[PDB]
């Protein structure tokens, strides 16, 4: 028959894994492939270079029903082959199961490959702490049936659930962290079931390319010659990291844009209570849905060199790109990022703080006070 790949993310980091297994297949250019990828475009000069790509708009994380229309145009019997976000997996798939149920004949689940949304799953799973975990899998297996058998979503550990996809279909796990995985020990039930069925992700993919498909690598996560120069500099750099929120909009937009400036201040001032030194050269990546939090920035500091906000932090590693500093707000981005290159981390406020103990737990973080960035002083 034939398989039809789905990559599916509302977000950033499975995307940016995603786009990854893309170039890795990039030869066959009949496969048919689905892109529902909020946060990146496929650039047209890539499009035009393939036959049955399709593309489909994701909304309240899940695909629209326009999925349907290019499903019709397989009559065929086919085999899905789907890469979703973890966090957002059950509502991501459901469509999906919706369109399997209306073609039962014809439609069939070939595997799922599922990446972490970033810091969000450690932060969650962080909250199951005091939960018997070997008994949270079994209900949640039991749960994921009654939503694959009737459609409908019920689940009394949501987060658990994410990890249950095993008990129907063929799967990968790609995760930030396997560490977490070993060292939670309230968790050790969770890594022995999910036995073979993960792996950390692959930094290294990149280099393991060939140099056509590292330079259509580049060109997926708009990684241009202008910013790939802007980093070869040859001077000491310090990349500030930015953050995003969806809180109280408005309001706690600019309180965030506000606390986000002051924090770069405290970095790159002299009297800042985080000083870095003189000798360094300062970019700014912003968050790549800051919007006007990112704007903030640069149109109230001075002597900062922009990296464009789209362009994820871990291709700056993949391309052996890092400056010799980074430092800003908790950020998925820190979980993959040698020690030696870690200047300072700082959370933020507006509610034990969960994402603090992962990334003590981690070693991210040392046992030494946290500092939220409302207990920095207005510089
Ligand atoms: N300042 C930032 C913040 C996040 N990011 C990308 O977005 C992802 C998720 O980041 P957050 O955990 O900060 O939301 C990361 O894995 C990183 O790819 C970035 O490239 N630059």
């Amino acid at each position: 028959m034939k398989t039809i790949t789905l990559y599916l993310d509302p977000a950033s980091l499975p995307a940016l894994n995603q786009l990854m297994d893309f170039t890795q297949n990039n030869e066959d250019k009949t496969h048919p492939r689905i892109f529902g990828l909020s946060r990146f475009k496929i650039p047209d000069n890539i499009i035009t270079q393939y036959q049955n790509i399709h593309f489909v708009e994701l909304k309240d994380n899940r695909p629209t029903e326009a999925l349907f229309t290019i499903l019709d145009q397989y009559p065929g019997n086919i085999e899905l082959n789907i890469h979703l976000n973890i966090a957002h997996s059950v509502q991501l798939i459901r469509p999906i199961l919706a369109y399997r149920f209306a073609h039962l004949d014809r439609v069939s689940i070939q595997q799922l490959n599922l990446y972490d949304d970033g810091s969000m799953e450690y932060v969650d799973l962080e909250k199951e702490e005091n939960k018997d975990i070997s008994a949270e899998i079994k209900q949640a297996e039991k749960q994921l049936s009654h939503y694959l058998l009737t459609g409908k979503i019920k689940f009394d550990n949501p987060t658990i659930a994410r990890y249950v996809w095993q008990s129907a279909f063929p799967v990968k796990y790609h995760f930030l962290s396997t560490d977490y995985f070993e060292k939670a020990e309230f968790l050790q039930p969770l890594k022995e079931y999910l036995a073979e069925n993960y792996q950390k992700m692959d930094w290294t993919a990149y280099q393991q390319l060939t140099p056509e498909q590292q330079a259509f690598y580049l060109t997926l996560v708009g990684f241009n010659d202008e910013v790939k120069q802007s980093l070869e500099v040859q001077q000491a750099k310090f990349i500030f990291t930015g953050t995003t929120t969806a809180e109280g909009n408005t309001d706690v937009r600019e309180y965030y844009a506000q606390q986000q400036l002051n924090l770069l201040n405290h970095f790159t001032q002299a009297e800042g209570d985080l000083f870095i030194g003189d000798h360094y050269k300062i970019y700014f990546k912003g968050h790549p849905r800051g919007g006007e939090i990112n704007d903030y920035i640069l149109n109230n500091a001075k002597n900062i060199t922009n990296i464009p906000a789209n362009i994820s932090f871990e291709v700056l590693m993949m391309t052996g790109l890092l400056p010799d500093k980074v430092g800003g707000v908790a950020s998925s981005l820190y979980f993959s990022l040698p020690k030696e290159k870690i200047s300072h981390i700082i959370f933020t406020s507006n509610k034990n703080n969960p994402y603090v103990k992962v990334m003590r737990r981690l070693g991210i973080i040392d046992a030494s006070q946290v500092i939220f960035w409302d207990s920095l002083k207005q510089l």
